[PDB]
């Protein structure tokens, strides 16, 4: 179970946006750290919409299972606030935020080597999840967090973490699942209970497409009916202009879930480039 954090020890500051049935805020947590030192720690606060309080179990169950698996590429969740009528996840505040926003802002300065490093780190996280037979279920660029930027001055590569799963697509409304095409795989549109480890290989492909596309969203021009038909006609995403990962993207976005490659094989493929 998550550590319970008192409402009295949390300060809510600015809204940073929204997710699926969630509102996101920056805040501060007062805590006692190592050696009894008092800290005021910047935190990211995810608030489940009170109207959708029925999704709270799913909201926190996935985050909890993943937080039981500590890993350098998985986000740190400090705990939860049962802040009265609010269900709140208290998460580390990552300095540079979501990768899709970062990709759009810095597209002119991100090259293939940067993209390759990030892809390898994401694949490393996903391999760890695969070995632990833990399904994430919402891999996407918005859920990749940039801990530190590349610094060619000191040779340091960028460093990323994968964020929490969110509400499970096994419980989300059908219309939300359709809007999440092409991250949600065809078999889960067919039946959300088909959620499987193979799901994350497909979404990883879509995320690689995002990483290579300057933060564009694939198929954003298609409404939900046209996204459904895209899967019905078994289309694949267009190659990114920077097409170095196009083959890997299409190999991961395989309409046959059993044919999607293991993350170990994906990592071997990534290492074989450049
Ligand atoms: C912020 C947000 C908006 C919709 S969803 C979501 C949460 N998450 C996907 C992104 C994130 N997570 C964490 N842990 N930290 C940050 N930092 C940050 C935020 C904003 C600006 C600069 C840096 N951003």
């Amino acid at each position: 179970v998550f550590h319970k954090i008192r409402n009295e020890d949390l300060i809510f500051n600015e809204s940073l946006g929204q997710g699926t049935f969630t509102k996101i805020f920056k805040g501060v947590r007062r805590e006692v750290g190592d050696y009894g030192q008092l800290h005021e720690t910047e935190v990211l606060l995810k608030v489940l919409d009170k109207a959708h309080r029925n999704y709270s179990e799913s909201f926190f169950e996935a985050a909890s299972m993943m937080s039981k698996l500590s890993h350098k590429h998985l986000v740190l969740n400090y705990g939860v606030c049962v802040c009265g009528d609010e269900n709140i996840l208290v998460q580390e505040f990552v300095k540079f935020g979501s990768l899709d926003t970062y990709l759009k802002k810095n597209k002119n300065c991100i090259n293939i080597l940067w993209k390759l490093e990030v892809a390898k780190q994401l694949a490393a996280a996903m391999h760890f999840l695969e070995e632990n037979t833990l399904i994430h279920g919402n891999v996407c660029a918005k859920n990749i967090l940039l801990i530190r930027e590349e610094d060619r001055k000191t040779g340091n590569p960028p460093f990323i973490k994968l964020s929490d799963p969110g509400i499970s697509i096994t419980v989300l409304p059908k219309d939300i699942l359709q809007e999440r095409i092409p991250w949600v795989p065809p078999e889960c549109i067919e039946n959300p209970k088909n959620l499987n480890l193979a799901t994350d290989k497909w979404s990883f492909g879509t995320t690689l497409w995002e990483i290579c596309s300057g933060g564009d969203k694939p198929l954003s021009a298609l409404d939900s009916q046209r996204k459904l038909q895209f899967y019905e006609d078994r289309h694949q995403l267009p190659a990114p202009k920077a097409a170095e990962l196009a083959n890997l993207i299409n190999n991961c976005m395989d309409y046959e879930p059993d044919h999607r490659p293991s993350f170990r094989a994906i990592i071997r493929d990534l290492n074989s480039l450049f």
